């Protein structure tokens, strides 16, 4: 229907029309502007300052938690061995503690006689690195990640390894850095993420013959301390990320609720898990990005004059651009903070996906009120342990509550859109009229609608705004009516 499709348009120009005209009026009022701008500065700092009710914080915590669970289901069943340089070896034997292992709280790197490297086992060098991240990881979640605002946080992590059987040598002076393999130390500063960190390591041999030598053989164990380890947002998502793209770039031989495939490389049978994990981090990485754009443009200053002249929006909204950064930059956030929920939610994967993270990456096989974050035990693996199924509920219920600031982020974008770009709104507004204005004349027998929109000149504005614009509310009542019934 001709008639229909035209007040159906026709009640949408009149909205508009209508919304426009009162952001032209919001933009020249500094008492609005100024309410606007401080509901600004406290949405920043919730999203930057609060935790759990941020989804600024709950999205790069997800992520974070995404990338050590993926590790403590898959670990246990890939394949890691050989000597230093990745090269192939006969009988080394090297253990990693405090990890996701089969029956045990270390994994054992004992693939000998094939030498590491894509679809075949993981070098040492190879899990030296992903253990590092992996340890930094889960001290810093056991005590908590600190509030986006929080970027200048340190931890101190600790762990160790040991090297068994004949010639293995991955623990030896030349590797480590340690002037002595049987009892000796090297301190120097490390670079993590841009931070000079202070790294101690410590070599020593226990005798196959030592007092509470259980073991039967000798072995080195090594060592090593990180202290002042950077623990912001930006530096734990760069360890998550080295932690998957090391999985990644390895790609490395496995065997093994049960996988999909028992028999394979990780970076195939897990191909969309990394795709996903990948992409939260990324996402997260430039979440934590837009923090210094909300930083650098503080909403705290009351703008307007403050002697006696009128505000023009010409000329003294020198301010906006910086408010329409902010504002956008929160936008973006947000929006951010979503895409990594939707990434790992469960209600809307299907197929194998679905299944490996419900049934595997989400759950904790840890005894318990359950176990705190960081916690490995020797029932960890092939589970998570990384609250993700909580993390995507918390994740969900904050953005969800962070309506009200989501409506206040949109008010404050508008208005400074408006007030960067004015003159252009502003004209807007009268094409929009003059729009309106056409299709009224086009509705038959509508001689008493066509004062639906008027207007009036005021050449006295101080401040600059010639034209006054009206909406006949009687007019548009009726328009809205004849619209309802087609």
């Amino acid at each position: 229907q001709d008639l229909s499709d035209r007040y159906e348009s026709l009640n949408n120009l009149l909205n508009r029309y209508s919304t426009l005209n009162t952001l032209i009026k919001l933009s020249a009022d500094p008492s609005a502007i100024n309410a606007v701008r401080e509901n600004l500065g406290a949405s920043a700092k919730n999203l930057i300052g609060d935790k759990a009710n941020s989804p600024a914080y709950q999205a790069v915590l997800l992520a974070i938690n995404a990338a050590v669970g993926f590790w403590n289901v898959v670990g246990y069943v890939t394949q890691c061995g050989g000597n230093a340089n990745g090269q192939k070896s006969i009988s080394s034997k090297t253990i990693f503690n405090n990890e996701p292992g089969y029956r045990s709280t270390s994994i054992t790197c004992s693939l000998n006689g094939h030498s590491p490297g894509y679809y075949g086992p993981m070098s040492i060098e190879n899990f030296k690195k992903l253990n590092e991240a992996y340890q930094i990881l889960q001290t810093a979640l056991k005590r908590g990640l600190p509030a986006l605002k929080e970027n200048n946080g340190k931890v101190n992590v600790t762990y160790t390894y040991t090297c068994s059987g004949d010639g293995n040598n991955n623990c030896s002076s030349q590797v480590t850095g340690v002037n002595n393999q049987k009892d000796g130390t090297k301190t120097k500063i490390q670079t993590i993420d841009g931070k000079s960190v202070t790294t101690t390591i410590s070599s020593k041999v226990v005798d196959s013959r030592a007092d509470g030598n259980t073991t039967g053989v000798s072995y080195t164990e090594i060592t090593n301390k990180l202290e002042g380890v950077p623990d912001s947002a930006q530096a734990l998502l760069a360890q998550a990320s080295t932690l998957i793209n090391t999985i990644n770039n390895a790609c490395p031989y496995f065997h093994a609720p049960k996988f999909s495939t028992t028999t394979g490389k990780i970076c195939g049978a897990f191909s969309e898990e990394i795709s996903a994990i990948q992409k939260m981090i990324t996402d997260a990485q430039e979440l934590v990005n837009q923090t210094s754009v909300i930083n650098e443009h503080e909403q705290t200053t009351p703008v307007g004059n403050n002697n006696g002249k009128p505000f023009n929006p010409f000329t003294d909204a020198s301010f906006a651009q910086g408010m329409l950064a902010n504002a956008s930059a929160q936008a973006k956030m947000l929006n951010l903070a979503e895409q990594v929920g939707q990434a790992i939610n469960p209600e809307r994967l299907s197929g194998t996906f679905q299944n490996f993270v419900k049934g595997f990456l989400a759950t904790c096989n840890n005894p318990s009120q359950g176990s705190a974050p960081g916690t490995v035990t020797t029932q960890t693996f092939a589970s998570g342990c990384a609250y993700v199924g909580q993390t995507i509920t918390n994740l969900k219920n904050s953005i969800a509550h962070f309506g009200t600031q989501e409506q206040q982020i949109q008010q404050a974008e508008n208005i400074a859109d408006t007030l960067v770009n004015f003159k252009s709104r502003y004209s807007e507004l009268g094409n929009t009229y003059n729009s309106i204005t056409t299709a009224l004349s086009n509705i038959p027998n509508a001689q008493s609608l066509q004062n639906a929109v008027s207007k009036k000149n005021n050449p006295y504005s101080p401040q600059g705004i010639d034209t006054n614009y009206y909406l006949n509310q009687n007019s548009y009542n009726q328009i809205q009516t004849i619209n309802q019934e087609l």
